[PDB]
């Protein structure tokens, strides 16, 4: 079926939970033995939350190579991204090794440091542009050069320097501070001005790494942003823009991470995501 009368017919019948249990059965199962290993166990956030060892990112580092992070490669939509968990204490120097291997120019944050009273992330990057941060574990030097504070959302300019090298780079660090503590927000138009505000940046195209994702588990808003973007990239691509099936991309994206979407609420915040961009970006 299409998709916005899709969208009417799941309203009216009150079926979401039922369309959301189907994908959960139907999902890849795929294993994650590394992540699992003893000497990991503190570096995995939550203990059902791992990713696949097919599609896990390396570290380029021969004592342990484990990070919790999978690289999801969309083939038909030409587009790459890497969602990763909310940085732990004891990993964001494996972090900030990772952007660097990966050829990174973007992360994308969607959670806030501190929700419902609790820590959901490692304070991974530097508030005032005099107090940078060391690395010392992968010996990497990390700066602030500028902050643009808006009603939804903060772009920071951030100087990644290898100390081993002296090479730097210029890292764009995209932070969506709004999504409510609990539920999706009730329209999804600052999303979706913030996805085409990554989108401007070039940090989702080809001539650089993939883009970094997360929240706190790396699955639920990190997932929400990877299946609207590429499915808005699909829908401009082909002829017939009503094939594009959104079941069935989250389907594809979860052969290479276990559990995105989290819940019926985001996958129906995603559809309406998906539905009011479509209009926006043509020709309207
Ligand atoms: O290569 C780098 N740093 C070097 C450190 O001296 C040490 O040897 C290298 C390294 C890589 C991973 C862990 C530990 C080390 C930067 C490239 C991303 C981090």
């Amino acid at each position: 079926m299409e998709m916005e009368k899709e969208f009417e017919q799941i309203d009216k019948s009150g079926s979401w939970a039922a369309i959301y249990q189907d994908i959960r059965h139907e999902a890849s199962d795929f294993p994650s033995r590394v992540a699992k290993l003893p000497k990991n166990k503190n570096r995995n956030r939550y203990r059902d939350v791992s990713p696949f060892d097919h599609s896990r990112i390396k570290l380029h580092q021969e004592d342990n190579d484990y990070i919790n992070a999978s690289l999801i490669k969309m083939e038909e939509a030409q587009r790459s991204y890497i969602l990763t968990q909310g940085p732990l204490p004891n990993t964001v120097g494996h972090f900030w090794e990772m952007v660097w291997e990966q050829k990174s120019r973007g992360v994308v944050m969607l959670n806030r440091v501190m929700e419902k009273g609790s820590l959901k992330c490692a304070q991974y990057w530097p508030q005032k542009e005099e107090k940078e941060m060391i690395f010392e574990d992968t010996n990497l030097k990390l700066t602030l050069i500028s902050e643009d504070i808006k009603s939804y959302y903060t772009v920071r300019q951030l100087e990644l320097e290898n100390l081993t090298t002296q090479e730097t780079r210029e890292i764009l660090h995209f932070h969506y501070t709004t999504w409510p503590d609990f539920g999706v927000p009730e329209s999804p138009a600052s999303f979706l001005n913030f996805l085409f505000k990554v989108r401007e940046s070039g940090s989702l195209s080809p001539e650089h790494g993939p883009v970094v994702v997360h929240c706190s588990a790396g699955i639920g808003r990190s997932g929400t942003f990877c299946l609207a973007d590429t499915c808005l990239l699909l829908m401009d691509k082909r002829k017939d823009p009503s094939s594009v099936d959104i079941k069935k991309v989250l389907l594809e994206m979860r052969k290479f991470r276990m559990g995105l979407i989290q819940t019926a609420d985001q996958l129906r915040f995603s559809y309406l995501a998906v539905i009011e961009g479509a209009k926006f970006i043509m020709g309207d």
